[PDB]
Order: structure tokens, then sequence, then C-alpha cells
């Protein structure tokens, strides 16, 4: 079966997660820690508020998030784990801006998607479908399995 | 060789193994990978602990964080592509939590240097080269480490 809505969550999050790349590059001059809990914290309680203008629970919200913040952070540890191949932050930031609203804007259908009885079957091939347009290298394909999380669950939250 | 965050990393390993199996297990039972109320429950067994081991709660909460959350990278990326005793898996991660607490403080002071970036990403490839980790696994590595560099400065 087909499963768009499903495959533009996985393509905006193919795009987030891409950024990682230059976050880590900003990180390595700034000095600055990849995690800030109180900042991710901030940012999940803002998303979560708008979950009611796009149709989503708050905590489904929260969970999705997590998980693309925890793909971008996997990222960025292991490319300031090794030599770095070799930035303007307010750049990224509307970027991230703008793919978390279009993540919002999409959840809900991709959510209705879910609600299947061959969930891990569609997630698992439009996983692979995302890997092989994007050309994802191995360690930004094992980022985008993170950023899909526990979708098949969280999609039964409500 | 800095030898104490040596064994922290070579303790991540081991734990970081052990996820396959996990995976293995939530194939088969349907379980979510993440499982939030527990997750919480074990970094407050943990934290509540720093003080007799040397460390700050923050710390230590941090230090866990890492652990389940490069756990839980492993596991996602084992159920997208193509038995086992769970309740003795959980025990054996338990006895490598206790491990790494024990073997946190000593570390730390390693870390307490104006090169530690260069010496935890030669202990990390290291690590992978020692116990043969695949890129999958070493990834987990670097992510079990986190930001064991800020952290020691706490």
């Amino acid at each position: 079966p087909l499963s768009p809505a499903l495959q533009q969550l996985l393509s905006l999050s193919s795009q987030r997660l891409q950024l990682a790349d230059q976050v880590a590059q900003s990180k390595a001059q700034s000095g600055k820690a990849v995690q800030d809990s109180p900042r991710e914290e901030q940012q999940l309680q803002m998303l979560a508020g708008q979950a009611g203008s796009h149709g989503v629970g708050a905590e489904q919200v929260r969970l999705l998030f997590a998980a693309q913040i925890e793909a971008n952070k996997l990222v960025q540890y292991r490319l300031l784990s090794r030599p770095l191949p070799d930035v303007d932050l307010e750049r990224i930031r509307s970027r991230l801006n703008q793919l978390n609203l279009e993540l919002l804007r999409g959840y809900a259908p991709a959510l209705a998607e879910l609600r299947v009885d061959d969930c891990r079957p569609r997630l698992n091939q439009a996983l692979q479908r995302q890997v092989r347009v994007d050309r994802l290298d191995e360690l930004h394909a094992i980022a985008l399995s993170r950023a899909a999380g526990d979708l098949c669950h969280w999609a039964e939250l409500e």
C-alpha cells in the first residue's frame, strides 16, 4: 500500500537531520555542547503548545520532536568524535523552524496512515525509500530510523 | 592510554552490545523501544546514588540518559532493517550500570584536561578497534560518550 503522508514526514525528517552536519561545524568552533537539556525542554514545550492547531495531541508532538532532536544529536556526536571533513546559525534556525512547521502540518495525516495492521512493514519500506532518494550514508540512515522512533505506537495513542 | 576513561567506554560498549538482544525481544513482543516512565525511574534510581560514588546527581543523569539513548538508536536501526531472556538481559544491564557508576568519578578526573576531545576521540576509536565494533555500534558508542568533556567540568 501507499503511505504518502508517512513518506512526506520522512522526507522532512531527512532534511532536518541533514542540518546536523552544519550544527556540528558550528559547535566545533563555539565550544558549545551538543546537548542543552533546558533548551531542548523549552523547544518541546513550545512545539507541544502548537499541537491543537494541527489536529494532534501534545504528547504525540513531544514524542515526535524528542526523536527529531535525538536524531540530530546522534549525528552531531558522531561527527565531533571523528576528524571533520572541513556556518550561519540564524539561517540554520530559520530552516529548522520551517521544517518543524511542515512536520506539524503533516503529522495528523501520517499518524492516520500508521493506524493499520502492517505499520512496521510500511515504516521500514518508507525509511529505505527515503535513504535511497536522499542518498543517505550509514550515519544519516541510522539517524533517520532514530527520527521515526516509535511512530507505530504513537499512532495508537489518541 | 587514559585508563579510567577507557574502561568507562568499554563498559559502554558492553552495554550497547546488549541492544541487539533487546531489539530481538521487542521484535517478538511488540513492545515499544522507548518506555518513558521506565527510563525516568531508572535515572532517578541512579542519580540518587551520586553522592556515594563521588559525583553529582546531574552528572549521573546525563551519563545514563546518553547510555539509554545509545541503546535506543541501535534498537531502532535493527528493527528498521531485516529467543531472548529479557529478565536476564535487564539483569546484565543493571550490573553494567553499577560498574559505570563506580567507574565514573575516575573517568571524569581524566577528562578535566585541556585536550579533552582529542583524548576522548582516541579512546573511542581504540574501543571500536579492540571490540571490532561495526559502524552502527561505533556510532552508538560515540552517542554514549555524549558531552562527557562538558560534564567533567560541572
